[PDB]
C-alpha cells in the first residue's frame, strides 16, 4: 500500500475514516513523519459540488496561518479525477473521545471549550458559519481541539441533537454558537439538551418549543450552568456572542 502527493512518497498505514466521495487514511512519508491523507473522488462530482470542494480547500488553506485550532494541511494534489491532501493526524474525533469516556475531567472540558471557540471565532472572522456543529467535527491533536471542516464541503451525518431553533424554520453566527453549547452540555450532563427524546419530529418540535425548558441541574461550575444557559436561548438576538463567551468568567476565571 504507497501513494503519491506532488511528488512525495506516502505510505499508507490505515484507513482513519470512510465518506461517500471520500477516504481518510493515516500514512507516513519518505522522513517517516506520521500525516492524514483525505482522498476524495470527483469521478461523481458536479460541477455545483467541485465548486463547493474548491471553496473548503481554499478557506482551509487561509485559515491556517490565522488560528492553530484549524487543522494544518500541509500540501494537496488537485486533478480532474481526484483530490489528495496532506493534512496533520489527530489521535481521535472529539466525538468518539466522548462516547468512550464515561467522565469528562473539568480542567479537560475548560480546555476543550476555550479551543473550540478560538477554532469558530477564527473561521466567523472570515465570514463563515458552520452552520452544523458536531463533536465529530473537532478533532484533538496533542490534548488540543481543532475544527476539522467549515460546512462548505458537501462522522455524525443527520444529527438534529446540535441544530439551532432557527435553523429548523427554514442562520448567523449565533447558530454555531447554540451548536457549541450542544457540545458543552454534553461534555457538563453527559447527554445532548434533548437525547432523551427519540421521535425526531417530536424532537425537532422541542427545540422549536418555548414552553418546553431546557433542563439545567445544578453542578459545583456556576460559570459552566451560565455559559449553558446563555448558549442554549432559543431566541438567536438573546444569545450570547462568540466574542462575549471569550471573555465570559468559565473561560477567563483563574
Ligand atoms: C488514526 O487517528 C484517528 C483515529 C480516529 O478514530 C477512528 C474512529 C473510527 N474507527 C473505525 C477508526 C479510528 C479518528 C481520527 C483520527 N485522526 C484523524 N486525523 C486527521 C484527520 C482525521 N482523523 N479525519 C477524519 C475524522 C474522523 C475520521 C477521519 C480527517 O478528515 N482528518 C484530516
Amino acid at each position: 500500500q504507497s501513494m503519491s502527493v506532488k511528488g512525495r512518497i506516502y505510505s499508507i498505514l490505515k484507513q482513519i475514516g470512510s465518506g461517500g466521495s471520500s477516504k481518510v487514511f493515516q500514512v507516513l512519508n519518505e522522513k517517516k513523519q506520521i500525516y492524514a491523507i483525505k482522498y476524495v473522488n470527483l469521478e461523481e462530482a458536479d460541477n455545483q459540488t467541485l465548486d463547493s470542494y474548491r471553496n473548503e480547500i481554499a478557506y482551509l488553506n487561509k485559515l491556517q496561518q490565522h488560528s492553530d485550532k484549524i487543522i494544518r494541511l500541509y500540501d494537496y494534489e488537485i486533478t480532474d479525477q481526484y483530490i489528495y491532501m496532506v493534512m496533520e493526524c489527530g489521535n481521535i474525533d472529539l466525538n468518539g473521545w466522548l462516547k468512550k469516556k464515561k467522565s469528562i475531567d473539568p480542567w479537560e472540558r475548560k480546555s476543550y471549550w476555550k479551543n473550540m471557540l478560538e477554532a469558530v471565532h477564527t473561521i466567523h472572522q472570515h465570514g463563515i458559519v458552520h452552520s452544523d456543529l458536531k463533536p465529530a467535527n473537532f478533532l484533538i491533536v496533542d490534548g488540543m481541539l481543532k475544527l476539522i471542516d467549515f460546512g462548505i464541503a458537501n462522522s455524525q451525518v443527520g444529527t438534529v441533537n446540535y441544530m439551532p431553533p432557527e435553523a429548523i424554520k427554514d442562520i448567523s453566527p449565533k447558530s454555531d454558537v447554540w451548536s457549541l453549547g450542544c457540545i458543552l452540555y454534553y461534555m457538563t450532563y453527559g447527554k445532548t439538551p434533548f437525547q432523551q427524546i427519540i421521535n425526531q419530529i417530536s424532537k425537532l418540535h422541542a427545540i422549536i418549543d418555548p414552553n418546553h425548558e431546557i433542563e439545567f441541574p445544578d453542578i459545583p461550575e456556576k460559570d459552566l450552568q451560565d455559559v449553558l444557559k446563555c448558549c442554549l436561548k432559543r431566541d438567536p438576538k438573546q444569545r450570547i456572542s462568540i466574542p462575549e463567551l471569550l471573555a465570559h468568567p468559565y473561560v477567563q476565571i483563574q
